[PDB]
């Protein structure tokens, strides 16, 4: 009975195989067949390549020894290599061309999701080339998805020597019978097979995957589109910045490149961006996913005035000051989307670009109180219910698992009837005590929100709604301005609070505004449609945010 | 009696004054005198410029209104502007040319060091230009050094209106008599003077500074070279990454750009890099200053084997994995310098560049035990004293303030006689119980090290010395390799433990090695000679580390 899958890197998890370029170069340069592949394997277990693969020498030290072997091979074949032939040039191009074999990774991911232990076992080198980062990035992306990565140059052993296989089994803590081994080189397959392991010879991916699903009994081929990679909270880098004596802001940080500051809504967390964090970092950005003031590990002072937009925005500027960031791209959802439009209006020098999910940019009406304005739209009735301090806190804090299970649901799962909220008494008055689990979330993900909200509750979050008058007066100071920095507005078809039509007049204040639209998407945009949010944001980031 | 100094930005803290380019453009383009400076002040308190300065409109909205005012001004002067005249082009160049007035900042710094409250009061705009980051960076660098920054476009008030001055005094919590105000525009000086504040009209810096030191009674002109900016621990972004179930690594983070990982020695802290952190972040790098395993807020497991180079290096790779960094430049001092040479030897794909302060790269002798090797040099006697678990811990933990005060001293302050350490009984046997304070450190800085070491003590740090045999066997696997990635070796003339001559054979293993040398520098390189460490590292980073 299988419980472990082992994959090679070259020709298995990554394609085209780096080995296959020696023959490609022979064909392209009309050189004698197997001339370059011979120079590569020259000396066998005593040769330069074995020393490279065992880690005795680096790739830059091996390049000249390979060049010498190419010369000795041509002496016997009675031929001559071209004028400006470069081994470095051949391997630089081959390594760059080698990309992840996405369906093979999906299979490894699915096997791991079903309880399998996974490992990458590879014959590799210590890369000190000036262009080594490309390979480093590839290894980083691949390795995170596996329980183990066994590199020949690190363990000083190599395939097909039988010691690396007993090493593999020892790291796996499993008998050969429980292990599937996939490899493109038959010689490297042999020792795993003659030990009792199930083996697959990888030529084309599809057949290899047909063989893999037959032996495991798990569907891996033609399977549905998987969700983007998520975040395990304990595996993240957690950051803490004191913005003022009583206020500390917490954030999760992943990646390198331009800073992208993610701002959640009500009643959320940095974790609401769980599907965007690995994706945006992988796309070449430095992600800073906030716990907004009043949430999670960030400070939650009790004062209402602490949550007005002016102070929230000033504190986000201090956050940038203290981290040494002259700018960041600001991406917000819901109440975070509103903060993000104000960051752009009041601090354009600190905002590289601005994006909002669901939240439109609507200027303040100087001829109407925000209380009158909110009473004009019956969908915003619950906001009046959120005004009185202690009232909504009591209902929202009564049963946390019920609060999030009732709130976080797709457009076709609506359990909340948000009309006549104050008249009916509360938010969950006609709601079940034990709500069903939404298709958008696991019980584990609900319990993370539950655990986060156990620290400060709903006072701080609800205070974001309690500065309507302060925010209105502040917003009025920006009525003569326009948003002229790069901006993105993303609408969600089935958000019944933040309807797409509420964003229709935005190009009057943001003429260069770019847009995105998500069909069959409710209010909880990030977890409802993660693949498309990622697609929209990465495309806009790469085009407008450097 | 003065206790507050207020400075303008343009023409005072930053030069050349952006205002002075309107006249420069007139002269360069042979336009009628005061044509462009007139178009700038058109309408007075009702004009486009006042609306810009009060924050009613942004710089990008103002550019076309200024262009229109330039046309109306030429109609009266009976002239015509050139073919491709651009207001944007003029202001883009003017803003870029404007740099910090370093002697004026030094004066503000010195006044603040002597107990003065400092503030920048400026007539500025909301910058939404595509090149706004240059100004954002300038403001970021300047503002950190002051108690307050009052921007006209943020407060909706302007100079010379008297309300901004009463606003200034209210923020300062001081009567006019206690306030010096420096400005290049006499009209903007007038309200501060007619309120009772001391005023200085800034033309040339030197005279302005002569006036400033006369009125304050503090020497500001011709004063010695100040120390680089340091770090206040509570103002830093603190990061925490779990590398394995029982191990969490702490780091301080500042800046944007390529990642620079700083690795301290024994018995130190992330704080040992206090003078490098603001400088390297200001030079365009993302600084990650570590608390190495066993120190400060990082985990300190008790097991000796937890501190062998192989595990320390593997954990630093995990640290990169978890932060989403494919590479970082690794800069180490002392034991950190040793880790940094091993990172380069075993993980070249994860090291952008490698630099070491004091620690040479010396390959393992396979024909000699590390115990024999250490006995060959009498300067390394204390290492034998560090071997027995509990012995050195007891002496080093007995009185923490005494430990750091005795250790952290310049070459001309030596209080420790490191020969016959084990024979004499201990490290501090012929040392004073109450050591004097070294010129390198304040009592406050000693107490930070004291407070950090109160958490885990010296067991973890001392364990770094307790794996000589494990490290030797591991190091022997790299004997066939060379360091071919960019490398820097920085020697300190008066380091008597890590003598410059110990680094003489390094180009045999690192042929492309670059060097730096610091004269009259002891072992504690970073705090002994901060200005030169910074100069050497920034120069090498900009040339070899992208
Ligand atoms: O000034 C703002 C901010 C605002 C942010 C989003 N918002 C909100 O209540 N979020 C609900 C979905 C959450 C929820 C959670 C639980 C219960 C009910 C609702 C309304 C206010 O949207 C605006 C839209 C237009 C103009 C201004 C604004
Ligand atoms: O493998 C290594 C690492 C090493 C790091 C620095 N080091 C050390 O003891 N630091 C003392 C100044 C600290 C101190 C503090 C308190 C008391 C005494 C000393 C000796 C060992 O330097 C090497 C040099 C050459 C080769 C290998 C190595």
């Amino acid at each position: 009975t299988l419980r472990a899958a082992v994959f090679d890197l070259d020709g298995v998890l990554a394609l085209p195989a780096v080995f296959g370029v020696l023959g490609r170069t022979e064909e392209a340069l009309a050189l004698p067949r197997g001339l370059l592949n011979d120079a590569f394997q020259k000396g066998g277990p005593e040769g330069a390549t074995t020393r490279l693969m065992k880690g005795e020498i680096t790739l830059s030290q091996w390049i000249p020894l390979m060049e010498e072997n190419c010369r000795k091979c041509s002496e016997t074949a009675k031929v001559c290599l071209p004028k400006n032939f470069s081994i470095k040039e051949i391997f630089d191009k081959a390594i760059s061309a080698r990309k992840i074999n996405r369906p093979m990774l999906q299979a490894a991911l699915m096997l791991r999701k079903k309880g399998f232990t996974t490992a990458i076992l590879t014959n590799t080198w210590l890369d000190d080339r000036a262009e080594r980062d490309g390979l480093a990035q590839l290894m980083c992306e691949l390795k995170m998805h596996f329980d183990f990565l066994i590199e020949s140059c690190q363990v000083g052993m190599v395939k097909p020597e039988p010691q690396i296989y007993k090493f593999l089994l020892d790291t796996l803590k499993a008998s050969p019978s429980e292990v599937v081994f996939l490899d493109d080189i038959g010689a490297n397959l042999k020792p795993a097979r003659d030990l009792g392991m199930v083996t697959i010879l990888v030529q084309d991916t599809d057949t290899a995957l047909k063989e893999l699903e037959k032996v495991t009994g798990i569907q891996l081929l033609n399977t549905p589109a998987p969700l983007p990679t998520s975040c395990n909270p304990s595996d993240m880098s957690h950051g803490y910045v004191t913005v003022k004596p009583r206020v500390r802001l917490h954030f999760v940080e992943l990646g390198s490149g331009p800073a992208v500051c993610l701002c959640h809504g009500f009643p959320e967390s940095w974790y609401s961006w769980r599907y965007q964090i690995p994706a945006l970092a992988q796309a070449g950005y430095r992600v800073l996913a906030m716990d907004m003031k009043g949430y999670g590990e960030s400070s939650a002072p009790p004062e209402i005035e602490e949550y007005c937009m002016e102070v929230l925005c000033k504190e986000m500027v201090t956050f940038l000051d203290k981290l040494g960031l002259s700018q960041a791209v600001f991406i917000g959802h819901d109440w975070g989307g509103m903060l993000v439009w104000y960051m752009a209006l009041f601090y354009p020098e600190r905002v590289r670009a601005v994006a909002s999910l669901n939240t439109p940019f609507i200027p303040a009406n100087p001829n109407m109180s925000p209380l009158e304005s909110i009473k004009a739209n019956p969908v915003f009735d619950y906001q009046l219910y959120f005004q009185e301090p202690g009232v909504a806190e009591a209902e929202l804090e009564q049963n946390l698992s019920r609060t999030f299970k009732s709130l976080f649901r797709a457009s076709d799962e609506s359990v909340l009837s948000m009309h006549k909220v104050c008249e009916a008494g509360g938010l969950f008055v006609n709601s079940p005590e034990e709500p069903s689990l939404s298709r958008m979330v696991t019980e584990e993900e609900i319990q993370f929100y539950v655990q986060q909200f156990k620290k400060s509750g709903f006072r701080g979050p609800l205070n974001w709604y309690r500065n309507m008058e302060r925010n209105w007066k502040w917003a009025c100071k920006s009525l003569g301005r326009k948003i002229l920095i790069p901006a993105l507005m993303v609408t969600a078809e089935k958000d019944f609070v933040l309807v797409p039509q509420m964003s229709q007049h935005m190009e009057d204040w943001i003429p260069h505004l770019k847009r995105g639209h998500i069909e069959d998407c409710g209010h909880w945009t990030q977890m409802d449609k993660p693949t498309e949010v990622n697609q929209i944001l990465i495309k806009w980031l790469d085009s407008d945010a450097r």
